[PDB]
């Protein structure tokens, strides 16, 4: 009676170009926690060891989220090695030991150049998907806090 | 003091407009949610496990999903109907059809209804969100979730 | 030795018929119940509220097990809106908010209308399958408990 | 290579609408404690059980609110003599309070914890939708508690 | 250095105090069986919460009683918590027979927990006095059902 | 449309007979508990264990008997008097028990109870199979726990 | 005092010939239980992944089902003999071919296997019915969960 | 045989054991109210383990709090936790404003902690005197904020 | 750039070979240990009732291993009935009820048995692939443990 | 209005008390390491149970002696759990080499949980005097401890 | 007394050539998993769900693997480089490719790249176990948990 | 029929070797406790939890050798006595240790542990490989705990 016929969202190839670049800094990000999560050393190794590996863990369930979004609205995503290092606006993690307190600055640095690319693309996602501005309200939300978690180790008052 | 001093203050209320809209989700919602079972319990022929699994994590969704939109209904004074009449007489979705259905034809059928259910979310979005930004949150969260839903059971029909 | 060769229950229709009368209303009694459980209100409202989600829980998980009987021995359920709507007996629910003793009447009389089914075919499934009859008692059991512990809050003594 | 060679901070408005927020769920975590103790009489114990609830989301809330501050560059306030200053909440009674005066009470108050995140809304998602988001999240969560012990009152 | 050069014997209760742990066990099982009976035959308004308070009393008396048989067993002191022997030496009023209201329900169970809670605070000087240890367990026991008494109770104060 | 536009109700006789279930199941939780606390000597632990296994099912049980007499309108008595009056059960002593008086003496007891529900069967089946489904549960968990304790006491 | 007098009660004892029926049923189920291991070890081919799933799901229930009926037949004083000779020697389910067997093969074959299996106890049943009650209702529980495993697995071959 | 024949009352608190609870009551809630301003505002060295300890606090402070206001319904008291009565009776040294070092924090938290415990020991003797079942709650609440105090002060130790 | 290029462990038939040998005996040993546990009576039944389920849990686990592990070196296993007690180097569980004192004796025989074929074929594992061997260590070590948890029983000092 | 203006000292052990702790802990510590020698040299009738519950006496004496640990942390004392402070300074039997019979160990055990729990009735009252939050703690310490005493005991009891 | 009178004793030390090994496994690992998270995105067709599922579950391990190795490393101390432009100019793996992929096509690659990951760890262990058996245990560990992910997805594409 | 008609067995120097790395494992645990209890200052909390999770490890360790000692007809010896006197550990001090000494001190330590298992391997490894894989665990364990508290104490 309400019932539609058989004969049944499209997103833009741009939309999932927009999306792409959150996966590549998301996934670069959890490369380089894991990265300062195993080689930083010093004053509270431990704490940072720990926050690293909660901060990997969200970036890691973040990307799964943003890639299954793009799959959902038939966009393709791109997380192999090549294209994440081809890509991603991060900022390059040095090599070797690294102080915690070098850690701190550097990771929240790399948190707040992944959350720039989430906050950039947000207008254009949301002007065409509020849902998926929706997920990424929750990543922004995360890993800002993470920040926070993070950065607060080096603040002096 | 920074106090109010009022002895009653009133909650948000919905438009009649706005109960109808979430009323819309609802019954789709529901007819999905029973369409989805029914895929469940009939579908044969290759790949049955992961389709009749999957089938039921749909349904857990759109039951909580329903649940949801009801009760933000009832939390702004709007009156849910959620009986199966009133779901038969008014839903949106194309009927399921009976006996068992292939693998393949499941795919194809549950595929679409979920597209209506969703259609129907997008449909009154704006002017959900335009009474009440925080019922569009929970909009949000379906369509994603829903969508989701879409992809892990269509993509089996895809090919190359 | 004992071993029998590769060439290996067959139920009849009248009985998968049987099996379909308590599916369309354990469906039927899922969807009242949830409406209740939305629009009750009133004095125990939270109580009711409640007890009406364990109500649906076990029409639910009952509902399942019985289609799936129904396809374990090859019968083919139909739990779709206009099916239930077409060929439930359960007296229709009313409309609109209803209060806790209104709703305590109303959903013990739709429970009992639902194990009267399954009371009604029990001896023919009996006969056939006792196999089945086994998971009618489950359900006759655990709705007749649901069945005292709604009512009971309207009862004087 | 696409890599950069970095510090969101939240204006003094925005900082100071979520402190306005964060005390009335402080406020409301107060009162909700304070009636779960004290309330009696008809359907005592689902009003008991209920409002345990409405604390526990309001104490996360009020947590998720301060630490968004923290994330934003600013400092929340939820010390009991700011609380008590600045709550917009009107005054929970003292004493033992009956389940139906208890029921109207809260309501009341949770809708006023409400009323301030509807207040704040537009401003907040105009600076930061991912606020907002959360702000949402809140409305949805105290409104539903509004509603699941508002309906022990209801007449038909 | 220090090591005892002892068979070292445990600490082993007075036939008072093994007759004191013996009065707060037949209680506790009493207002287990009482609780139950309530539980099952409760109706009327508000009849889910009552039911379902009733349980996690029964729950709290049963691990109550255990905690004090043990007790007893601990120090060498022998418990007796059969039927006949409940009945006979339980100072518990009788819980009713038939379907009680909840209101009635109320006042008969924190009547019932309340003589039990009695019990427990008549022998707890003569109990602390002897071993504080066992002092203890019975603050932990009328802590527990005085909040029992409190969370059913309060279903009949009217303001 | 099928709608219909409703009332099973149990005979005293019927009522009583889960009346007879009831109080055994009782009162071998209450012997249960007793020989839990004062069984003693070789292999101690294993029954004091198994015990209270077997308490956790009679408990169960009596609970599930009790409220399906309320589901089909009848009452049920689990007072103390009630049960120290009507049970079948032979007493259990009072006082420490050995280990394989334990044994002896609770697999009879156990015995005793499931011989009351073997006796009620057929006349609760005749009139409720539904209400049998439940006494065969019971037969078959208390019958598991007599194994697991008399296996104890077996020569060869 | 309602209270018996006899110092010594026994228990359910069951005849030779109840105590055989359990015994056919319990081979079977262990025999069922190497099969649905074997086949779960060495099936090959499309959908393996819910054959070798579903097949492990199938081998648990079987397991639980021969632990309660030898054990059953303990609590009525007959004495269980699983020991693999006379599971081999006695079982009457076909045997199970040698090497892998694709997904289709393995579907056929085990549902064969369990019909073989289901069969036996409702061969048994109204013996067992007829001397304890309390144990056929195990035995329906057994066809339920072994009829419902039937139908999981079964479906994969099921052409439209 | 033994059974009484009696409504029979529970223990009911003197208005000076009500007091006494009412004051470990508002303390427990400022320490409450104070730990979470420390845990959102703290920065520093060591800025991690200091914010999840001071959670730590918080939901043991909580959990004492709503123990204590329940052990007075149970009594028959009437306990007052809201915003105004905590500030206006609270004996707790007020927590400053704005971010504070981990240093500070720790010094200062350790402060009202023990400050809370003083309360609690302060009024300890007469409800014990009055009702050892309700000391038995007190010394779990000194030991567990006692704990808390050493776990947290541990941090500016020099050695 | 280190990448190779797609066009890509063997294990030997007798590896296979061996590897079966140890599997019949975990299989033959878990159904005689079921056996015991249902049929062990006498002093300290419950003890031996329990500590026998636990060596079957483990005995599966460990075949479950073992066939798996065949399998993903491409061998085949072969764990049914005719096979298991025509190929076990296990002696003969024997029939009827049994007591505690001789359960004892007779499992930790048939664990001494599984755990010997195990330590008859390790060093020919080992040489081949020792990640295998690896398996191998593990269910020696866990069944070593369950002879000594169920021998110390009948142990007179 | 009342909040104190004070640096707010915790309580502090006296020496006596700090010492009393001290011994408490490492009888504590010697039963867990003695539970431990029996619980893998066990042998003979009924192996399993004696072997599980030997496990659970260690993982309570363990609880404990961390208990006692922190609580002299909480109150400034300072203690020593060390193998040779431990095997210098404890009250119980040395434990016997080698592997011993169920029987045996029933025996030899249950003396040296006795001996532990001697330790603490010993220094229970000293302790009580002077922080009756501390004595909440020897109670659950000697009501646990007597309750494995009797678990293991019953073995060996002939009636 | 044996107690020993150092103020300091150093841990065990790797060789350069060692941490060189380990190094080699790492990059493998984590290259193992990035293509892991590649395939279960963009996997379509027959059987989608299973292997979707199942490529998680190889993620998962090669994860927990990947940090495994890297903390080992970290242990003997010597310093690994999990960061993406080393692990894309170093991996020995074969690239993934782009774009979505048929079930199939994934069962081929990925199951060629779990063994080239295999490879690498096999190749390194008799100088690993040379030096250090107690790392060796840990590669052993990887291989048999990989070469279990290798049979569970290839299976799929294995007739008969 | 393939089936056989069995007594193994460590030698006097393999039961000696284990019974080395024993005592240094219950040794370890033993100051780790002390540790865990006395350190103080900056880090304290992380030094604190840590020195609880290498007890947890060192005390499962010393149960799984002690274990398989008794599975191979070997006799444990873990009482305070024989630990003090056989143990190759350097004494941990008494008192209240900052989180720099007790970070020094536990690390040098643990390093002696591995070194008694690294130290004994060998040996073990040629007479049963099986026993040398839970050196293998132990080993990897211990230079796990090793690496995550020392690094506290690293400079750049
Ligand atoms: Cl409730
Ligand atoms: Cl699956
Ligand atoms: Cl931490
Ligand atoms: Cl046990
Ligand atoms: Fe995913
Ligand atoms: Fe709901
Ligand atoms: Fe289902
Ligand atoms: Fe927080
Ligand atoms: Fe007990
Ligand atoms: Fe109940
Ligand atoms: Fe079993
Ligand atoms: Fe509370
Ligand atoms: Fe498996
Ligand atoms: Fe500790
Ligand atoms: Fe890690
Ligand atoms: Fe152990
Ligand atoms: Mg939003
Ligand atoms: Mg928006
Ligand atoms: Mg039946
Ligand atoms: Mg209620
Ligand atoms: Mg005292
Ligand atoms: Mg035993
Ligand atoms: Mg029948
Ligand atoms: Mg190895
Ligand atoms: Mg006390
Ligand atoms: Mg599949
Ligand atoms: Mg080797
Ligand atoms: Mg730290």
């Amino acid at each position: 009676s309400a019932r539609r016929t058989e004969s049944i969202f499209h997103a833009t190839p741009e939309f999932g170009g927009n999306l792409q670049k959150v996966l590549v800094d998301l996934i670069e990000l959890s490369l380089q926690g894991k990265q300062a999560h195993w080689n930083v050393v010093g004053s509270n190794f431990r704490d940072l060891h720990l926050q690293l590996d909660e901060l990997v863990d969200f970036a890691r369930e973040g990307s799964d989220t943003i890639a299954e979004r793009m799959r959902a609205l038939d966009a393709v995503p791109d997380g192999r090695s090549d294209t994440v290092a081809a890509t991603t606006t991060l900022p390059e993690f040095p090599a070797f030991e690294r102080s915690t307190a070098d850690v701190v600055d550097l990771i929240t640095t790399r948190i707040n150049a992944t959350v720039d690319t989430i906050r950039r693309v947000h207008d254009a996602v949301d002007a065409e998907d509020p849902s998926t501005a929706h997920l990424l309200h929750g990543l922004i939300d995360g890993l800002e806090k993470q920040a926070w978690l993070i950065r607060s180790e080096n603040r002096k008052v």
